[PDB]
């Protein structure tokens, strides 16, 4: 029926050192990953995961209906039209299972530049009342700052693997104007689960998210222990095995245009599984005006004829296409 994909768990502790001979080896394993399913484990990585499921799970159960239409993205509340990407995501009784909270850049204030241009992506974040959920803010603030300084120092690894410098990535991906997202997503138990929730993939397969590539330079994913996602190969979809103490690690889209498809951003989508489970993604996006100039790791002259996409175009094209093509989440 389905296999299993080959996951490899890579300890990332060397591209926080400066033993420069053990970055270049785990750079191979990312540069072995990537051209082969596309998917890593980031071990060793040096972020308390068990608070991070903890803090989340406390916020799901405890937000109450009030409080997610007074958070709601203009999706769901008319009322908030600068709410296109931050705030909650309200599930559907009967109809949609999924909910989540989507928080930016925490330096996107009042006082940013791009707050006051009104330039697309860019958004203030949203947040529920401190004395409801006490140490919510500052717990999930903590955490973008956490996996930033993870997600830095695997794009050192990606760009050492790609031959650069390790600052190649690096370089665009700032504090000052990363426009990178978490998104504190709540998959239910459901009894009985809704079949209107239940999308049928072509190969019969019952799934909660349909097939897309990531809008991102890579993601960095911590999910639950409950397996759900697959990832498409020549053969058909594979399992990825869960891992509820390791990042997992992909391209997106913009890397596979910069590397002239050397690095493809992989296809997967999610299971559907009637289980409790959380998914908290972080995706690594750049600025606004970050462009990365495409090669081609082919070639002896590594020239490729693609050509330079400026970021913040880039994502704004993608989200929306993510939206058309699988539906509000
Ligand atoms: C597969 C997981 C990463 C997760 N999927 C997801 O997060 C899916 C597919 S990558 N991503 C999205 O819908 C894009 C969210 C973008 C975010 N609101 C923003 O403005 O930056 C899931 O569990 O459904
Ligand atoms: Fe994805």
């Amino acid at each position: 029926s389905v296999s299993k994909a080959n996951v490899p768990k890579i300890d990332v502790s060397p591209l926080f050192g400066d033993d420069q001979a053990a970055k270049m080896r785990v750079a191979q394993q990312i540069d072995a990953a990537s051209r082969d399913t596309g998917f890593f484990y980031a071990v060793n990585h040096g972020i308390n995961v068990q608070r991070l499921s903890q803090k989340t799970k406390e916020f799901h159960m405890s937000i109450t209906p009030e409080e997610k239409w007074d958070l709601a993205i203009r999706a769901y509340n008319k009322e908030h039209q600068d709410q296109v990407r931050a705030g909650y995501y309200l599930s559907i009784p009967g109809k949609k299972a999924v909910e989540s909270f989507c928080y930016l850049n925490p330096n996107f204030t009042p006082d940013h530049p791009r707050i006051q241009a009104k330039t697309p992506t860019h958004e203030v974040n949203v947040w529920p009342d401190e004395t409801k959920h006490p140490g919510f803010q500052d717990f999930a603030e903590q955490y973008y700052w956490d996996v930033f300084g993870l997600s830095s120092a695997l794009l050192k690894g990606y760009a050492l693997a790609l031959g650069k410098e390790e600052n190649f990535f690096a370089r665009h991906f700032k504090p000052d104007d990363t426009l990178a997202s978490v998104v504190l997503i709540r998959y239910p138990y459901l009894d009985p689960y809704p079949e209107a929730a239940i999308k049928t993939a072509a190969d019969g397969t019952k799934l909660s998210f349909e097939w897309h590539e990531d809008v991102s330079l890579i993601t960095v994913l911590y999910q639950s222990n409950v397996q759900n996602l697959q990832v498409e190969t020549a053969a058909g979809y594979q399992d990825i095995e869960a891992d509820d103490t390791g990042y997992l690690i992909n391209c997106g889209s913009y890397m596979a245009h910069l590397t002239n498809n050397y690095y493809k951003a992989p296809i997967e989508r999610v299971k559907w599984v009637n289980a409790e489970r959380q998914s908290l993604p972080f995706f690594v996006n750049l600025g606004y005006d970050s462009v990365i100039d495409p090669f081609d790791p082919r070639e002896p002259n590594g020239k490729s004829d693609r050509e330079p996409l400026s970021y913040g175009d880039y994502l704004q094209n993608g989200l929306v296409s993510l939206i058309n093509k699988n539906g509000q989440t």
